[PDB]
């Protein structure tokens, strides 16, 4: 259904457990009353999924240097490459709000950080693109990320103070989550 | 003055310059507003420092796996550590508000991420500590030195807009610096 989407099923445990994920969530301030929010921002954010990507990759194709790292040899975006992406980044929305941050979540975690990494960019939809995403802009993503959200969560029809209270939950998830992406760009012991 | 404080003289070019800079700026979408705004929020946070700080060091130590990174071998909390290092992160409150974000600051950020990672780490006071500060702690602070700010921004007798304003220019300017200081931390032609 979802080409190149293996959540769940990479059949490979992460170098990170669930130990690991404790403290990084005690890190990033995420908790129950997180995971309770963030599946509230699943609710209201699942029906505005087309306008979501439509913003999110308006950012990136309104910058040549970010749009780069969806670019043929030839220095023009790949359309396959972002239409494929697009589909299982659709996904993750529903995931980070809707998924129990488990073993399985942290094994898709890996993954999805080996995707961006050298190591396995350009694999899943045997496409031939950049390299490597520079780690330098998965963290700086954690902003964009952020505010592209925050308008469609005041959309729902929700009170400001669940709005404020699903915003938090998304800035911890997405920042713990790119946290989690250092893992294949980190010198090794550095993690 | 500030034992072990060399912004400005560190006599050292970082690995990156005022290009890799503007474009880490657009990924994060900081802009002149935003240089405006962290002005201002300097203003607000001048005079309440000690709570800050207070609050900061508070939630470290209320963790062991946090507070462990100023810990001697025996396992206790390095006391003359702490008090070095908090003297040179409330400077870094100001100059994150204060400074132009120059060449200077970007060689001064390099500097930083070296002082967490095992390159410098512990050498700035002398001290005998952890190696490594592991970088997954870096990305995930990103929250909680945005949420500690949070309150104290909205202190001041300033208007919620223009608190609004200086809390996004500070969470812009925190993910900007993490983002640089990954690259000790960062297989080399990773970042
Ligand atoms: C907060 C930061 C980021 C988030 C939340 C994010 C999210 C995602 C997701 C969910 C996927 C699909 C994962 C899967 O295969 O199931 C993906 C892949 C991808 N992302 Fe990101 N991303 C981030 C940073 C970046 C940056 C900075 C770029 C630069 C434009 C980027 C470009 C791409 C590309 C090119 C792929 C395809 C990688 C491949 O070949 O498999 N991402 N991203
Ligand atoms: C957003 C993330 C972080 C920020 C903004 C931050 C800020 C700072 C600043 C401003 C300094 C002093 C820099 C100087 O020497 O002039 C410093 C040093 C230090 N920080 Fe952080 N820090 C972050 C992440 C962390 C984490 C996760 C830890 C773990 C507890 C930590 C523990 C320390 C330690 C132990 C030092 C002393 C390093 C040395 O030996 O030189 N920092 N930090």
């Amino acid at each position: 259904k979802i080409p190149g989407y293996t959540y769940g099923e990479t059949e490979n445990r992460a170098p990170f457990n669930l130990e690991d994920l404790k403290l990084l969530k005690e890190a990033v301030m995420f908790t129950a009353e997180d995971e309770e929010y963030i599946q509230k921002a699943g609710e209201v954010l699942e029906d505005q999924v087309e306008e979501i990507l439509d913003t999110w990759y308006g950012f990136v194709g309104s910058h040549p240097h970010l749009l780069y790292y969806f670019t043929s040899p030839d220095g023009t975006p790949n359309e396959k490459y972002l239409a494929a992406v697009r589909k299982r980044f659709s996904r993750w929305i529903l995931d980070t709000s809707n998924r129990s941050y488990d073993q399985a979540w942290l094994d898709y975690q890996y993954e999805i950080g080996l995707r961006h990494h050298r190591t396995k960019k350009n694999q899943t939809d045997n496409v031939e693109s950049v390299p490597n995403i520079g780690y330098r802009y998965l963290v700086a993503f954690i902003y964009p990320i952020t505010a592209t959200m925050k308008p469609f969560l005041a959309r729902k029809g929700h009170t400001p103070e669940e709005v404020e209270k699903m915003y938090q939950a998304w800035f911890k998830a997405t920042t713990l989550q790119v946290a989690l992406w250092s893992y294949p760009y980190v010198k090794y012991g550095d993690f």
